[PDB]
Protein backbone atom coordinates (compact mmCIF):
# COMPACT_ATOMS: atom_id res chain seq x y z
CA UNK A 1 0.00 0.00 0.00
CA UNK A 2 0.96 3.63 -0.80
CA UNK A 3 0.70 6.44 1.61
CA UNK A 4 0.71 10.50 1.20
CA UNK A 5 2.69 12.84 3.22
CA UNK A 6 -0.36 14.86 4.06
CA UNK A 7 -1.61 11.52 5.38
CA UNK A 8 1.13 11.30 8.37
CA UNK A 9 1.33 13.75 11.49
CA UNK A 10 4.88 14.05 12.92
CA UNK A 11 4.61 14.33 16.23
CA UNK A 12 8.34 13.88 18.19
CA UNK A 13 12.11 12.06 17.04
CA UNK A 14 12.27 8.51 18.66
CA UNK A 15 15.48 7.26 17.44
CA UNK A 16 18.56 7.39 15.12
CA UNK A 17 19.37 4.84 13.02
CA UNK A 18 22.30 3.70 11.04
CA UNK A 19 20.07 3.86 7.73
CA UNK A 20 17.63 7.03 8.95
CA UNK A 21 15.45 8.65 11.64
CA UNK A 22 12.45 6.92 13.60
CA UNK A 23 9.53 9.38 14.73
CA UNK A 24 6.36 8.72 16.65
CA UNK A 25 3.38 9.61 14.37
CA UNK A 26 -0.28 9.08 13.27
CA UNK A 27 -1.64 8.15 9.89
CA UNK A 28 -5.25 9.67 8.90
CA UNK A 29 -5.24 11.18 12.48
CA UNK A 30 -6.09 7.16 13.23
CA UNK A 31 -3.34 4.82 14.09
CA UNK A 32 -0.34 5.45 16.72
CA UNK A 33 2.65 5.05 13.94
CA UNK A 34 6.62 4.82 13.62
CA UNK A 35 7.92 6.23 10.67
CA UNK A 36 11.14 5.29 9.44
CA UNK A 37 12.62 8.26 7.29
CA UNK A 38 15.50 7.03 4.87
CA UNK A 39 19.52 8.50 5.60
CA UNK A 40 20.53 9.66 2.14
CA UNK A 41 23.77 7.97 1.45
CA UNK A 42 23.73 5.26 3.85
CA UNK A 43 21.50 2.58 1.63
CA UNK A 44 19.98 3.45 -2.15
CA UNK A 45 16.47 4.50 -2.23
CA UNK A 46 15.66 1.12 -3.79
CA UNK A 47 16.85 -1.31 -1.32
CA UNK A 48 14.88 0.36 1.31
CA UNK A 49 11.64 0.00 -0.67
CA UNK A 50 12.90 -3.71 -1.41
CA UNK A 51 13.73 -4.16 2.90
CA UNK A 52 9.86 -2.80 3.04
CA UNK A 53 8.59 -5.15 0.16
CA UNK A 54 10.11 -8.33 1.68
CA UNK A 55 8.79 -7.59 5.09
CA UNK A 56 5.32 -6.74 3.68
CA UNK A 57 4.82 -10.34 2.32
CA UNK A 58 5.91 -11.72 5.73
CA UNK A 59 3.41 -12.35 8.45
CA UNK A 60 4.07 -13.54 11.61
CA UNK A 61 2.79 -12.45 15.00
CA UNK A 62 6.64 -12.18 16.16
CA UNK A 63 7.57 -10.14 13.36
CA UNK A 64 6.61 -6.32 12.68
CA UNK A 65 4.03 -5.14 10.31
CA UNK A 66 4.11 -1.85 8.12
CA UNK A 67 1.01 -0.01 7.23
CA UNK A 68 3.07 1.06 3.83
CA UNK A 69 5.11 3.11 1.85
CA UNK A 70 5.48 7.21 1.19
CA UNK A 71 7.83 7.44 -1.59
CA UNK A 72 6.06 11.16 -2.98
CA UNK A 73 8.59 13.07 -0.88
CA UNK A 74 11.69 12.80 -0.35
CA UNK A 75 13.42 11.74 2.60
CA UNK A 76 11.39 8.60 1.48
CA UNK A 77 9.98 6.75 4.64
CA UNK A 78 8.34 3.51 5.71
CA UNK A 79 5.58 3.86 7.95
CA UNK A 80 5.59 0.87 10.26
CA UNK A 81 3.03 -0.22 13.27
CA UNK A 82 3.79 1.75 16.32
CA UNK A 83 6.08 -0.71 19.10
CA UNK A 84 5.14 1.16 22.58
CA UNK A 85 8.61 0.43 24.43
CA UNK A 86 10.80 0.48 21.30
CA UNK A 87 13.97 -1.86 20.94
CA UNK A 88 14.77 -4.37 23.09
CA UNK A 89 18.17 -3.20 23.80
CA UNK A 90 17.13 -0.10 25.06
CA UNK A 91 14.18 -1.72 27.17
CA UNK A 92 16.76 -4.32 28.89
CA UNK A 93 18.87 -1.23 29.83
CA UNK A 94 16.36 1.17 31.40
CA UNK A 95 13.99 -1.43 33.32
CA UNK A 96 17.37 -3.45 34.68
CA UNK A 97 16.97 -5.15 37.75
CA UNK A 98 12.93 -5.32 37.34
CA UNK A 99 12.91 -8.34 35.05
CA UNK A 100 12.18 -12.32 36.01
CA UNK A 101 14.07 -14.86 34.22
CA UNK A 102 10.70 -16.37 33.29
CA UNK A 103 9.94 -13.28 31.42
CA UNK A 104 13.46 -12.49 29.76
CA UNK A 105 12.93 -16.27 28.54
CA UNK A 106 9.93 -15.06 27.34
CA UNK A 107 11.37 -12.71 25.03
CA UNK A 108 13.80 -15.26 23.50
CA UNK A 109 10.97 -17.46 22.84
CA UNK A 110 8.97 -14.56 20.60
CA UNK A 111 12.10 -14.03 18.74
CA UNK A 112 13.18 -17.85 18.07
CA UNK A 113 9.10 -18.42 16.91
CA UNK A 114 9.43 -15.23 14.45
CA UNK A 115 13.15 -16.36 13.48
CA UNK A 116 12.25 -20.17 12.92
CA UNK A 117 9.40 -18.22 10.58
CA UNK A 118 11.94 -16.48 8.62
CA UNK A 119 14.28 -19.90 8.17
CA UNK A 120 11.22 -22.01 6.98
CA UNK A 121 10.78 -19.26 4.72
CA UNK A 122 14.49 -19.65 3.64
CA UNK A 123 14.68 -15.82 4.61
CA UNK A 124 18.00 -14.98 6.43
CA UNK A 125 18.43 -12.06 8.68
CA UNK A 126 22.00 -11.32 9.18
CA UNK A 127 21.88 -8.89 11.89
CA UNK A 128 19.96 -10.04 14.97
CA UNK A 129 20.69 -8.62 17.93
CA UNK A 130 18.53 -6.94 20.94
CA UNK A 131 18.52 -3.86 19.05
CA UNK A 132 16.86 -5.08 16.25
CA UNK A 133 13.86 -6.51 18.24
CA UNK A 134 11.49 -4.10 19.43
CA UNK A 135 8.83 -4.46 22.56
CA UNK A 136 5.34 -3.68 22.18
CA UNK A 137 2.02 -3.99 24.34
CA UNK A 138 2.38 -6.57 26.97
CA UNK A 139 6.38 -6.91 26.50
CA UNK A 140 5.33 -8.94 22.96
CA UNK A 141 9.05 -8.98 21.05
CA UNK A 142 8.59 -8.72 17.61
CA UNK A 143 11.41 -8.92 14.96
CA UNK A 144 12.80 -6.29 12.65
CA UNK A 145 15.03 -5.32 10.15
CA UNK A 146 14.65 -8.71 8.13
CA UNK A 147 15.37 -7.44 4.05
CA UNK A 148 28.44 -6.96 14.02
CA UNK A 149 31.50 -8.81 14.49
CA UNK A 150 29.93 -9.38 18.35
CA UNK A 151 27.12 -11.13 16.73
CA UNK A 152 29.13 -12.83 13.70
CA UNK A 153 29.71 -16.57 13.36
CA UNK A 154 33.16 -18.28 12.21
CA UNK A 155 31.46 -18.61 8.76
CA UNK A 156 30.79 -14.40 8.77
CA UNK A 157 34.20 -13.66 10.33
CA UNK A 158 36.30 -14.82 7.92
CA UNK A 159 33.91 -15.95 4.92
CA UNK A 160 31.36 -14.26 4.93
CA UNK A 161 28.78 -17.37 4.92
CA UNK A 162 25.38 -16.23 5.78
CA UNK A 163 22.48 -18.85 6.89
CA UNK A 164 19.73 -20.14 9.45
CA UNK A 165 22.87 -21.38 11.40
CA UNK A 166 24.49 -17.90 11.43
CA UNK A 167 21.36 -16.33 12.73
CA UNK A 168 21.29 -19.21 15.08
CA UNK A 169 24.84 -18.08 16.67
CA UNK A 170 23.52 -14.37 16.40
CA UNK A 171 20.48 -15.28 18.18
CA UNK A 172 22.43 -17.31 21.12
CA UNK A 173 24.01 -13.79 21.10
CA UNK A 174 20.79 -11.92 21.64
CA UNK A 175 20.14 -14.59 24.24
CA UNK A 176 23.21 -13.14 26.56
CA UNK A 177 21.98 -9.98 25.77
CA UNK A 178 18.49 -10.69 27.22
CA UNK A 179 19.74 -12.41 30.37
CA UNK A 180 22.29 -9.58 30.54
CA UNK A 181 19.86 -6.99 31.24
CA UNK A 182 21.05 -5.00 27.95
CA UNK A 183 24.38 -5.37 28.69
CA UNK A 184 27.47 -5.37 25.78
CA UNK A 185 28.51 -8.81 24.54
CA UNK A 186 32.30 -8.86 24.82
CA UNK A 187 32.67 -5.42 27.09
CA UNK A 188 35.60 -4.08 26.15
CA UNK A 189 37.22 -6.85 23.21
CA UNK A 190 38.51 -5.24 19.61
CA UNK A 191 36.73 -7.28 16.86
CA UNK A 192 40.51 -8.88 16.20
CA UNK A 193 39.98 -9.80 19.96
CA UNK A 194 36.78 -11.05 19.72
CA UNK A 195 37.96 -13.54 16.53
CA UNK A 196 40.68 -14.65 18.14
CA UNK A 197 39.04 -15.76 21.65
CA UNK A 198 36.15 -17.56 19.59
CA UNK A 199 38.44 -19.18 17.06
CA UNK A 200 40.85 -20.29 19.84
CA UNK A 201 37.19 -22.34 21.83
CA UNK A 202 36.35 -19.19 24.06
CA UNK A 203 32.77 -18.50 24.74
CA UNK A 204 30.26 -15.31 26.38
CA UNK A 205 30.36 -16.41 30.32
CA UNK A 206 26.87 -17.35 31.97
CA UNK A 207 25.09 -14.52 32.37
CA UNK A 208 24.07 -13.81 36.66
CA UNK A 209 19.97 -14.48 35.57
CA UNK A 210 20.58 -17.29 32.87
CA UNK A 211 20.53 -20.91 34.42
CA UNK A 212 22.69 -23.54 33.57
CA UNK A 213 19.87 -24.86 31.17
CA UNK A 214 19.60 -21.53 29.13
CA UNK A 215 23.45 -20.93 29.23
CA UNK A 216 23.67 -24.94 27.35
CA UNK A 217 21.21 -24.09 24.87
CA UNK A 218 23.33 -20.47 24.45
CA UNK A 219 26.52 -23.20 24.11
CA UNK A 220 24.44 -25.35 21.45
CA UNK A 221 24.22 -21.77 18.92
CA UNK A 222 28.10 -21.52 19.45
CA UNK A 223 29.18 -24.11 17.91
CA UNK A 224 32.18 -23.61 15.69
CA UNK A 225 30.73 -25.94 12.76
CA UNK A 226 26.72 -24.51 11.80
CA UNK A 227 25.67 -28.61 11.54
CA UNK A 228 26.17 -28.93 15.25
CA UNK A 229 23.71 -25.46 15.69
CA UNK A 230 20.23 -26.67 16.09
CA UNK A 231 18.04 -24.91 13.34
CA UNK A 232 15.44 -22.93 15.18
CA UNK A 233 12.42 -24.79 14.74
CA UNK A 234 14.38 -27.86 17.45
CA UNK A 235 15.38 -24.35 19.17
CA UNK A 236 12.18 -23.69 19.48
CA UNK A 237 11.36 -26.42 21.32
CA UNK A 238 14.27 -26.42 23.30
CA UNK A 239 13.25 -23.49 24.92
CA UNK A 240 9.94 -23.94 25.44
CA UNK A 241 10.87 -27.58 27.11
CA UNK A 242 12.68 -25.36 30.13
CA UNK A 243 9.59 -22.39 30.08
CA UNK A 244 7.06 -24.71 31.46
CA UNK A 245 9.27 -26.57 33.67
CA UNK A 246 12.81 -25.62 36.01
N1 LIG B 1 3.82 6.86 23.13
C1 LIG B 1 4.95 6.97 23.13
C2 LIG B 1 6.38 7.09 23.14
C3 LIG B 1 6.98 8.35 23.00
C4 LIG B 1 8.37 8.46 23.02
C5 LIG B 1 9.16 7.33 23.17
C6 LIG B 1 8.56 6.08 23.31
C7 LIG B 1 9.41 4.85 23.45
N2 LIG B 1 9.75 4.37 22.11
C8 LIG B 1 8.96 3.62 21.28
C9 LIG B 1 9.66 3.38 20.14
N3 LIG B 1 9.21 2.62 19.02
C10 LIG B 1 9.90 2.44 17.86
O1 LIG B 1 11.00 2.95 17.69
C11 LIG B 1 9.32 1.63 16.77
N4 LIG B 1 8.09 1.16 16.70
N5 LIG B 1 7.87 0.46 15.64
C12 LIG B 1 8.99 0.41 14.85
C13 LIG B 1 9.29 -0.19 13.62
C14 LIG B 1 10.55 -0.05 13.09
C15 LIG B 1 11.54 0.68 13.77
C16 LIG B 1 11.27 1.29 14.98
C17 LIG B 1 9.99 1.16 15.54
C18 LIG B 1 10.92 4.00 20.30
N6 LIG B 1 10.96 4.59 21.46
C19 LIG B 1 7.18 5.95 23.30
Amino acid sequence: SVIDPSELTFVQEIGSGQFGLVHLGYWLNKDKVAIKTIREGAMSEEDFIEEAEVMMKLSHPKLVQLYGVCLEQAPICLVFEFMEHGCLSDYLRTQRGLFAAETLLGMCLDVCEGMAYLEEACVIHRDLAARNCLVGENQVIKVSDFGPVKWASPEVFSFSRYSSKSDVWSFGVLMWEVFSEGKIPYENRSNSEVVEDISTGFRLYKPRLASTHVYQIMNHCWKERPEDRPAFSRLLRQLAEIAESG
